[PDB]
C-alpha cells in the first residue's frame, strides 16, 4: 500500500507514467486501437498477446515485469445510457480487484469512455464517479491522465472537493 493513498490528475501521454502499472483504455478484441490504447500500443506491445476481453471486464498482461491492464469499456454509440453505465461502472470494479491482486502502490488510469467511446456525450463526471466507486477501498496511489487543459482543471477540483 501507499503510506497515504492519495489521487492526482496529470495532462500528459499516459505512456510517459511514472506510476508501477498502466490500466488501457482497450477494446474488446485486443487491436491496437486508436488514442490511449494506441499510445499504450506502441509503448508496451507485448501486452497485447491474449489480451482480448468482453465488455466491463479487465484482463492484466505483463510487459517484461510491468503490468498492463486492459480495461474495456462500453462504447455508447451501442449501449443504452443505462446498460452502458453498468457496464462503465463494472470495468472499473474489474481494474480494483487487479490493482489488488497486483499489490503495486500506485496505478496511472484514464477516464474509460470518454473519448471515442463517449457516444459523443461529456462524460467527465459520470467516468470519474465510476473511478472513485472502484477505487477507494484501494489504498494504491492513483494517477488519473487526461490531454485537454479543461479537463485537468476539473478532475483536480472534484479531488480536491473530497479532501
Ligand atoms: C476533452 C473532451 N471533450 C469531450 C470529450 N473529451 C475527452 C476526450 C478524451 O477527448
Ligand atoms: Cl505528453
Ligand atoms: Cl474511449
Ligand atoms: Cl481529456
Amino acid at each position: 500500500g501507499a503510506m497515504a493513498p492519495s489521487y492526482r490528475v496529470k495532462r500528459m501521454d499516459i505512456a510517459k507514467n511514472d506510476e508501477e502499472c498502466v490500466v488501457n483504455a482497450a477494446n474488446p478484441r485486443g487491436l491496437p486501437g486508436d488514442g490511449v490504447c494506441k499510445a499504450v500500443y506502441k509503448k508496451w506491445p507485448e501486452s497485447f498477446k491474449n489480451s482480448a476481453t468482453p465488455v466491463g471486464t479487465a484482463k492484466t498482461v505483463m510487459c517484461g515485469t510491468y503490468p498492463v491492464i486492459h480495461a474495456v469499456g462500453p462504447n455508447f454509440s451501442n449501449y443504452t445510457e443505462s446498460e452502458g453505465d453498468r457496464e462503465l461502472a463494472a470495468a472499473y470494479r474489474e481494474v480494483a480487484k487487479e490493482v489488488t491482486r497486483l499489490g503495486v502502490n500506485s496505478v496511472a488510469i484514464p477516464l474509460l469512455s470518454t473519448g471515442v467511446y463517449s457516444g459523443g456525450k461529456d462524460r467527465l463526471t459520470q467516468s470519474l464517479n465510476h473511478l472513485f466507486t472502484a477505487m477507494d477501498s484501494t489504498d494504491a496511489d492513483v494517477v488519473i491522465y487526461c490531454r485537454d487543459k479543461e479537463w485537468e482543471k476539473k478532475i483536480s477540483e472534484a479531488i480536491q472537493m473530497r479532501t
